[PDB]
């Protein structure tokens, strides 16, 4: 299914971990797509398993999605198909072990890549979306943000007669559709202005907004330690924070089955799904 192939999750890389977290009262987390592969949703470059490994989609990108009616409606057939899929995955016990570090005041701030609402649906609330999420609807004449739930229902009367069935469920709810299967499919425009609405997505080529970027710069001074869970961070929009770390100075930590691109800066690398370590790890001695 679509967690990547390990060996046996070693001993002392968890005890490595827990050292490293006992040692922490104000833990930075970064999770990637690798923390919701237990879950049932793919990641993009796991070995063997990943989207991009796997299989030869692509991903959409920004300039094309604003610039051609035909590709918002290609995005959007295929949105439609996955969503009711897509909408339905639940937290995983790595969502919600890092939800009780957060009760207990050991977990000071969550940023995630993931756009799967899984660590909202956990109750996280130290959390930003780094990249968004695919549960919200912006409209790029008006920026009001609406409930892909809605959308969902619009899309149900605009295109009555809409089937088809959902195929290769991606890490953002994309399913494959061919170009003459979405060729048909309307789009609404916004309620408020009649302009195009967008998900609230950080997609290939567009960038994260700077203020927002900053805020999450911010919480990190005041973190003692950084703990990555799940991404290989390949992509620039991540690695960013790892590297932020170590401007800071601070201890890094990597739970993930594959190499990440901040392995050279971590005191600690524990390769073994997360699922099955984060549990182990203790907040008080016991
Ligand atoms: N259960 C697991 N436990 C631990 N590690 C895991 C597990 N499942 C997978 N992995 C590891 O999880 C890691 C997943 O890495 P990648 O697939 O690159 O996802 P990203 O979140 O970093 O992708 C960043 C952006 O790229 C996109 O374009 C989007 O915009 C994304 O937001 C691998 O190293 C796996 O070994
Ligand atoms: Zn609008």
């Amino acid at each position: 299914h679509m967690v990547p192939a390990c060996p046996p999750p070693n001993p002392h890389q968890v005890e490595q971990l827990q050292d490293f977290v006992s040692q922490s009262q104000r833990l930075f987390v970064m999770t990637g797509a690798g923390i919701s592969t237990e879950s049932g949703i793919p990641d993009y470059r796991s070995e063997g398993v990943g989207l991009y490994s796997r299989t030869e989609r692509r991903p959409i990108q920004h300039s094309e999605f604003v610039q051609s009616q035909a590709a918002r409606r290609r995005y959007w057939a295929r949105n439609f198909v996955g969503w009711p899929s897509f909408s339905s995955h639940e937290p995983n016990s790595a969502h919600v072990n890092l939800c009780k570090w957060e009760r207990a005041g050991r977990l000071h701030w969550l940023v995630t890549q993931n756009v799967d609402a899984l660590h909202t649906k956990a109750g996280q609330c130290r959390l930003s979306e780094l990249h968004g999420c695919t549960h919200r609807v912006i409209c790029l004449g008006c920026q009001t943000v609406t409930k892909r739930s809605e959308l969902q229902e619009r899309f149900l009367n605009l295109n009555p007669s809409w089937n088809e069935q959902a195929h290769g469920l991606a890490p953002d709810g994309d399913v494959f559709l061919t170009d003459e299967q979405v060729s048909d499919f309307q789009v609404p425009a916004c309620t408020k202005c009649g302009g195009i609405l967008k998900p609230q997505v950080t997609f290939f080529g567009d960038t994260v907004n700077r203020g927002f970027v900053f805020s999450i710069y911010e919480q990190m001074k005041q973190a003692d330690a950084m703990l990555i869970v799940g991404s290989s961070l390949q992509v620039y929009s991540g690695y960013r924070f790892a590297l932020n770390a170590k401007e800071l100075h601070l201890p890094i930590a990597i739970l993930n089955i594959g190499p990440t691109r901040a392995d050279h800066l971590a005191k600690v690398k524990v390769s073994a799904r997360c699922g099955d370590v984060l549990p182990h790890i203790l907040l008080q001695d016991q």
